[PDB]
């Protein structure tokens, strides 16, 4: 059993969670509402560099597999559940782009338009091609989160009009996913094993949509508030449904679940700036504290379970 | 056959219809657009007291059954069609709360926040628990109307922010219900017998949503108008589809159908205040006249059929 | 085989495409953004008269069949796929009404209210009756486009309030159609033959809705922009999915596909007026050029294939 076979596409899950952490701490240092913490922006410098190293190493190793064992890649593509992970490498690169650590880049009004085109295009072509396969042969193949994220990148460039077009496309696909998935949610028992990639974008897409609305227009309306509150209601359902009595075991799939929690925390900070008050401030800090704590303990657990015991990679 | 067995949970239907009548006549006396009628506010005083008596008597008798024959209550819970009626006792109490007869309460800016918490919480816990049962074992178990009604109560207290959160949650559940129920509407023949509790909230939830929007913001927009017009279009479909040639017979289920009609009438009065004109005024009065007439004739019929013949309660 | 049997209801398809062309060229002559072309309004005079001749001839011949062979009409009604075409004669008359060639009518603020009632009523009665048949015996029987078109006619009369009511009804039916049709789109192979009437209103209803919003309110908002962008995204999917390598053959069904393209072009012109700029202007002209070119080449092809070879009408 060579190492290439035991290396699946699920490795990209860890990069998405860690990269999403970078945007959270950037806000905590550039938030006028949360100025009283005096958080040093140097934290983002370490986190952003760490996200680049893991993304390059993961991507480079996977490229070697694609030339060495193309047939293995071909087999993975067809399987229905693990298809969504093909979108993961493209969407994560956009997350680093919006971070854009202040120290590296001298102050400028907008980023160069060339950056948007290179990252965005491979995603749009993949979205249409993967959608066509479903018709030839649920509706879980559709990608929703990436379109909302691209709108944020487009707003940073300054192309306001195209950002509105991407938001409309992302919303339309959400309706089909929302109706089907809500009817049959996964059972509390054996939650991580079943439909783990698909579920993550169910508690995350609304929170991303609210952030995109704030960048395009600049003022909160019913779109940003209601989408944010829907995500909060869905997030609360996890606590009530999860069984505290039932035991839990370590699994690689836990890395993907981190990403939904982080996106909600960033969205809450936007709400606090628009509407000041003691309620919002405490709620924003609480969500951030839970998100960052889970990553730190999970990072230690996934580090020990891979080195001394080499149980991270199954046969 | 003891009286406890022949006493079902459908008795709560009559309370919902009569309690909804109270809010209608309160508006008719406090509407600047309909000032020319000079309606005495004393009508609400009689109606509100009458609603309290029936609600207490119905609730007190049912509590006796729950301790005497718990297993009978347990059997009723599982059956799919008659599950929605468990939400009915909680939602109706909120309807009396908004009425708040002026004579009883000295003029005050807002009501005490404690009233909102006691009534609302048992409903939110019930909504999550009942929804979980569906996943373990359509989508008719979901409750939609109560969330919109709670927003009205929250606005009366003055907690504007939480009212927006409840409205978002209620809207999201409506999408699943609207798609499924619209595909298979009940046939005109044997209309009352089939799916009678579920259908009532289909012509009623839009009208409640429009009222909630007016209280939170204060100015009509596309939300209030389009939701109100959707309810009107759905209400008109009943007249066209119902068969006049086919005969009708007395049934206990008719009490639930009163509640949808009353809610639409109250919503129309809001429209008349925002947009004045002869068209709206006549339409508002016509809907109220039909609603109040149906209750009076139905009340007499349900009174005679229960006393001289004792045919109200089946075996 | 008498000519009456070989004359189907699909003949009304050609009238819808040609009549829709009339509104496009009217805008091109009355558009301040596209003033630099100096397009003579005389083009609409020829087109509008040509649309009236074909509509009268098609309608008059079909009336003869309805009295001669009523049973044949009765058989056609039941078949599920070819039911939507019954709505086509009524909706097309509204399209000529909005055109209202300037030369014929002296300048006036609004049109007489009587015109709206005569055309609209037969459509509303048909919508309710056809919808009832589905319940007694997908959800493709529902009509969506006509309600949005009627709102435009109502706005021309000046009855603003009723136009909002029609828009709400049309939107509600769209949700059921959008969810069902999007799940199972037709395959690229043998595209014209399968579900040809139903598909045409899928790329067309959003574009009609955006135009109606602009007339009722007068200022673009998120309704007009997002609905327009959804239609653009759906239109682009046709180019990617269609197979260029696969050959194509002449068919009568191609006339219906013209109508979706024209409606999108008219909607784009509205966008250019609201938001000026070089991007929008070129995109508006390009869509119009493709639409008008397709009609001209198709008109020649459908003319030659019917006269020398008499292959237009199948047995
Ligand atoms: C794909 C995800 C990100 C969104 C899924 C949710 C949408 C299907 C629905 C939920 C409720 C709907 C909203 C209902 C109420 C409003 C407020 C409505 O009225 C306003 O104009 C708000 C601002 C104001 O004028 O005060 C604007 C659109 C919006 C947000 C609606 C847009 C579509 C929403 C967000
Ligand atoms: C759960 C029930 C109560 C609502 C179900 C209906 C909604 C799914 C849809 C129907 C049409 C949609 C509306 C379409 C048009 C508008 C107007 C739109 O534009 C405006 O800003 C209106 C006010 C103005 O700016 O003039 C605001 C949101 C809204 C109401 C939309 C919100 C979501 C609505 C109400
Ligand atoms: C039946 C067809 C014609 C429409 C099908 C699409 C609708 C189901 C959804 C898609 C996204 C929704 C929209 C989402 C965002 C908005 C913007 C929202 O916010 C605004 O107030 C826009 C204007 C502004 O205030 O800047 C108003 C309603 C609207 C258009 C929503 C109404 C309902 C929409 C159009
Ligand atoms: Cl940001
Ligand atoms: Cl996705
Ligand atoms: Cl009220
Ligand atoms: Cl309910
Ligand atoms: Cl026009
Ligand atoms: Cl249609």
């Amino acid at each position: 059993w060579p190492f290439l076979l035991r290396f699946p596409i699920g490795c990209f899950g860890i990069c998405l969670g860690l990269s999403s952490q970078a945007v959270l701490w950037l806000a905590l240092a550039k938030s006028p509402a949360t100025n009283f913490l005096h958080i040093t922006p140097l934290i983002n410098l370490v986190v952003w560099l760490f996200s680049l190293v893991v993304l390059v190493s993961v991507s480079f190793t996977y490229i070697l597999k694609c030339i060495f064992y193309f047939e293995a890649v071909k087999r993975e593509y067809f399987h229905p559940v693990r298809v969504n992970f093909f979108f993961a490498p493209w969407v994560v690169c956009m997350f680093l782009a919006i971070s854009v650590p202040p120290m590296f880049s001298p102050n400028r009004k907008y980023l160069h338009p060339a950056i948007w085109c290179v990252f965005m295009g491979p995603y749009f072509f993949l979205e249409l091609k993967i959608y066509g396969q479903w018709l030839s042969g649920p509706s879980s193949h559709l990608s929703v989160v990436g379109n909302f994220v691209g709108a944020i990148l487009a707003s940073k460039v300054g192309w306001d009009e195209v950002a509105k077009f991407l938001w409309a496309v992302g919303f339309a696909h959400y309706l089909v996913v929302f109706v089907t998935l809500y009817q049959r949610l996964p059972t509390s028992e054996a939650l991580p094993k079943e439909l783990h990639p698909v579920y993550s974008m169910f508690i995350a897409a609304p929170s991303a949509a609210s952030i995109a609305w704030n960048t395009i227009y600049g003022q909160f309306d019913g779109c940003s508030r209601t989408c944010f509150f829907i995500a909060l209601f869905l997030y609360i359902s996890l606590v009530a449904r999860i069984n505290f009595f039932t035991g839990f075991k370590f699994s690689v799939a836990w890395w993907s679940y981190t990403f939904p929690m982080t996106t909600a925390s960033v969205a809450t900070i936007k709400y606090a700036e628009a509407v000041p008050g003691y309620p919002s401030r405490a709620l924003a800090l609480t969500l951030s504290f839970i998100s960052t704590a889970m990553v730190c303990v999970l990072f230690v657990s996934t580090l020990l379970h891979a080195f001394v015991w080499q149980t991270l990679f199954p046969n």
